[PDB]
DNA sequence: ATCTACGCGTAGATATATCTACGTTTAACAGTGGCCTTATTAAATGACTTCTCCATGATCTAC
């Protein structure tokens, strides 16, 4: 996750600092939580990263 | 693993939103005619206390 879907999720930030944090940080552990599969925001932009990756 | 901070789920309190709808009979009448019983009978029979129980004085008779 951190090593390719944050930088593309989050935009302005040290890609290798990024790489020593932990999920929360970029997932939002505060929700987190099986809704992930719903349709929330951070689903929303995991889901066009992912599918930008592996197009 | 543990301490500490913070964002979120949730329950309680509160203001809001709910499209059709309207017009819902106006008119004129609410029987005009004639009758509202014609006959006849207005009981026919017999019975209308039944009975005692009397009041008073002269006379007979027993003690």
């Amino acid at each position: 996750v951190m090593g390719e879907i944050a930088p593309l999720i989050l935009k302005d930030e040290d890609k290798s600092e990024l790489l020593s944090k932990n999920l929360s940080h970029l997932l939002g552990n505060s929700d987190a939580k099986p809704a992930i599969n719903g349709m929330r925001e951070m689903t929303e932009k995991l889901v066009t990263v992912l599918e930008e990756l592996t197009m």
